[PDB]
């Protein structure tokens, strides 16, 4: 195995847990992959395909983006920061993408989910471009629980980085869409101790992270640095302990050994 892969995998011996990382290098196409083909609970990353997925409606609905959508009481559920702001009145299918992807919010989601027929539209849209591997199963909240070998609701590293590469760098979506998603990627609130953490503050960063049940603690991210093309990187950590706290450091270590490498 290579240095990266063993640096990688004392990481995850120190950490104690399971590390699951995918980094493409577009400059040559290459991979760096530790855990590549194993499963892990995707947690609020799933949010990434559910907001492509509606950005890809709206490459038909060209308003689609501006459609207001009720907030109602029964709609809330925890972690939703944005949506409660809002309740008894309506956010925009651009607003709500927004608050899923920039503050992680759960109702958010919910209703991109809902928006595209369930949890089976967004999956559905994981095959349309390419993904036979992503699983969405549940909606929000429970799609987090992250229990150890349950197949619901995981993805593989080296799946989530190729339709992240898909979605932003490539095009699986349409010219603005793609630039939306990017754009929003970009202003994520909720990523300062993960991916960006471990690398360097010249390179540009878009990424959403994900938390869950079992400690679990990720990152996905696209990172431009000035010089040299851009990278996909995902990080996945999850833990053996139920009520395991979250260690957003060990996705900034995970990115700073790929960062050297
Ligand atoms: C900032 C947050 C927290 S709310 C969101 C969501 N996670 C959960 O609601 C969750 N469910 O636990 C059963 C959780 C959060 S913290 C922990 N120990 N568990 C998600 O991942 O979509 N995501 C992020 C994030 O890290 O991006």
């Amino acid at each position: 195995t290579s240095a990266v892969q063993q640096k990688l995998a004392a990481l995850e011996k120190s950490s104690g847990g399971r590390l699951g990382v995918a980094l493409i290098d577009t400059a040559d196409n290459t991979q760096v992959l530790y855990r590549g083909d194993e499963r892990f609970p995707m947690c609020g990353t799933s949010k990434v395909m559910a907001a492509a997925a509606v950005l890809k409606q709206s490459e038909t609905q060209k308003q689609l983006l501006n459609q207001p959508v009720e907030i109602k009481p029964a709609d809330l559920v925890n972690y939703s920061p944005i949506a409660e702001k809002h309740v008894n009145g309506t956010m925009t299918l651009a607003e709500l993408s927004a608050a899923a992807l920039q503050y992680s919010d759960n109702t958010a989601m919910n209703k991109l989910i809902a928006q595209l027929g369930g949890p089976g539209g967004v999956t559905a849209f994981a095959r349309a471009i390419g993904d036979e591997t992503f699983r969405l199963d549940r909606t929000e909240p429970t799609l987090n629980t992250a229990i150890p070998g349950d197949p619901r609701d995981t993805t593989t590293p080296r799946a989530m980085a190729q339709t992240l590469r898909q979605l932003t760098l490539g095009h699986a979506l349409g010219e603005t869409q793609r630039a939306q998603l990017v754009t929003w990627l970009k202003g994520n609130t909720t990523g300062a101790a993960s991916i960006r953490a471990g690398l360097p503050t010249s390179w540009t960063v878009g990424d959403k992270t994900g938390s869950g049940g079992y400690g679990t603690t990720n990152d996905i991210a696209v990172i431009w640095p000035q010089g040299r093309a851009p990278l996909v990187l995902v990080t996945y950590f999850t833990q053996p302990q139920q009520n395991a706290e979250s260690r957003r450091d060990v996705l900034a270590s995970a990115a700073r050994i790929i960062a050297e490498g």
